[PDB]
């Protein structure tokens, strides 16, 4: 995972989103909302965000599955973007239905391997943290946006661990936002950088932060 090549975990779950709601006439509206397609580099902390805006939908039905495509079409456009160097050699995605719309699109790269895992990698949870859901919520375009998901980490860890670092912040939000963010919150100074993702810690800090993320997640 991270060795010299190029790995993507891409993230589609996040692609349709929609707000439901029941009227005075007792039916439900659908109404889609912006959403976005995570895709991330393990090994650096390279998170692109492309976020789609709810005009992609106009015309369209069974958006939850052309959100599949969509996602496809959209990683593709990405890697036709970036130098050869840059392509990823691996794309690994969580859902299984991402499978067939990737390999249908990325068939003039025929380096890239696509396969298909069973890690929980919870890109939901960063809807939870304000700096994405905000900007998600209030584009009135499609763009892309990028960041570091790992801040300054890798000065002093591992990119090992700092991906699992990540993992368990991501799956404790998901599981219990407000007792992860608690728990993100040792000091009432406790206080993250506006160009960071993530409270800054000392390396105690992060030991026990860790410790009870791990079982946070163990009591979902
Ligand atoms: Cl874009
Ligand atoms: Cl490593
Ligand atoms: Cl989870």
């Amino acid at each position: 995972l991270f060795s010299n090549q190029i790995i993507w975990f891409v993230d589609d779950t996040n692609v349709y989103r929609v707000t439901i709601h029941k009227t005075f006439e007792g039916n439900l509206t659908t109404k889609p909302i912006n959403g976005a397609i995570f895709i991330f580099n393990p090994r650096t902390g390279q998170l692109f965000l492309k976020i789609i805006h709810t005009s992609v939908w106009a015309g369209q039905k069974r958006l939850g599955q052309l959100a599949k495509w969509k996602t496809a079409e959209e990683v593709a456009a990405l890697i036709r973007s970036l130098p050869v160097e840059e392509q990823p050699k691996q794309i690994i995605v969580t859902a299984k239905g991402m499978l067939d719309p990737l390999e249908v699109h990325l068939l003039d790269f025929p380096n890239i391997v696509i396969k298909g895992s069973e890690l929980q990698l919870p890109f939901q949870a960063c809807l939870k943290v304000e700096k994405f859901g905000d900007l998600i919520l209030k584009a009135t375009e499609p763009q892309m946006v990028l960041f570091n998901l790992y801040d300054d980490w890798l000065k002093t860890i591992s990119s090992y661990t700092a991906f699992s670092r990540l993992i368990l912040i991501l799956r404790a939000l998901h599981v219990n936002n407000d007792r992860a963010k608690v728990i993100l919150k040792p000091d009432k100074t406790t206080i993250t950088e506006p160009h960071h993702i993530w409270p800054t810690l000392t390396d105690e800090e992060w030991i026990k932060v860790e410790v009870q993320l791990k079982d946070l997640i163990l009591a979902d």
